[PDB]
């Protein structure tokens, strides 16, 4: 729909940018208000840093994935500078939150709860025929009520035929990315399942970098030998075995996100 018909379009006037939360190569993230009373996050595009088409493609994709477990698109302003306005998550990113004093006092019981909420969001994405491609604790946001939601849908893609193949030159974070995607550019929901395994390590270690004290070439090499990430300190063995399922050699052997959800809920009502 054109801007004058789009229900997500709002006049820039409805928005007040209050607190700058981040700034990068491609623009800024703010805490702001919509119509005076409603707290929102506002992401702004720095002109010329990147295509306005590429920027807005994130919003158009969030028009197709609306669920409680996923950061919701609130609105767009499609005139320069371009704004994407989303659901505000008061506790910021999972990776930062688990390091704060509140984050530090969480029981293993609440961590497993939070892991099940994330699996539940990814079960929606899986069922809708999408992939995320960037699933990691930096991209799970936490609310004021300590509930979690999937965020940052910049790399998210609809799958018609099973695979999305990346370009020959494209680079992805070696520690969070499934081998087949790093190696062949091929992504599937089963690649996100591999990422979820890594994300489980970050939950149980309060946001520590995966594969403690290894470089990327060491990680790739260990994996090819059949090794997997060393048992993180104070990791229940049940959860460690759930991570191993996510890291099965063959994509098709890795579990569904709905299986991961149900196992995690069992782990949690048992603690
Ligand atoms: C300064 O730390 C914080 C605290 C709270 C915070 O909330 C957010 C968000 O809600 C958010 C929402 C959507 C995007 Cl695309 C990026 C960030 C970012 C953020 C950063």
């Amino acid at each position: 729909k054109p801007w004058w018909e789009d229900e997500w379009e709002v006049p820039r006037e409805t928005l007040k940018l209050v607190e700058r939360l981040g700034a990068g190569q491609f623009g800024e993230v703010w805490m702001g208000y919509y119509n005076g009373h409603t707290k929102v996050a506002v992401k702004s595009l720095k002109q010329g840093s990147m295509s306005p088409d590429a920027f807005l493609a994130e919003a158009n994709l969030m028009k197709q994935l609306q669920h409680q477990r996923l950061v919701r698109l609130y609105a767009v302003v499609t005139q320069e500078p371009i704004y994407i306005i989303t659901e505000y998550m008061e506790n910021g990113s999972l990776v930062d939150f688990l390091k704060t004093p509140s984050g530090i006092k969480l029981t293993i019981n609440k961590l497993l709860d939070m892991a099940a909420q994330i699996a539940e969001g990814m079960a929606f994405i899986e069922e809708r025929n999408y992939i995320h491609r960037d699933l990691r604790a930096a991209n799970i946001l936490v609310s004021d009520t300590l509930s979690c939601k999937i965020a940052d849908f910049g790399l998210a893609r609809l799958i018609e035929d099973n695979e999305y193949t990346a370009r020959e030159g494209a680079k992805f974070p070696i520690k969070w990315t499934a081998p087949e995607a790093i190696n062949y550019g091929t992504f599937t929901i089963k690649s996100d399942v591999w990422s979820f395994g890594i994300l489980l390590t970050e939950i149980v270690t309060h946001g520590r970098i995966p594969y403690p004290g290894m470089t990327n070439p060491e990680v790739i090499q260990n994996l090819e030998r059949g090794y997997r990430m060393v048992r993180p300190d104070n990791c229940p063995e049940e959860l460690y075995q759930l991570m191993r399922l996510c890291w099965k050699e063959r994509p098709e052997d890795r579990p569904t996100f709905d299986y991961l959800r149900s196992v995690l809920e069992d782990f949690f009502t048992a603690t």
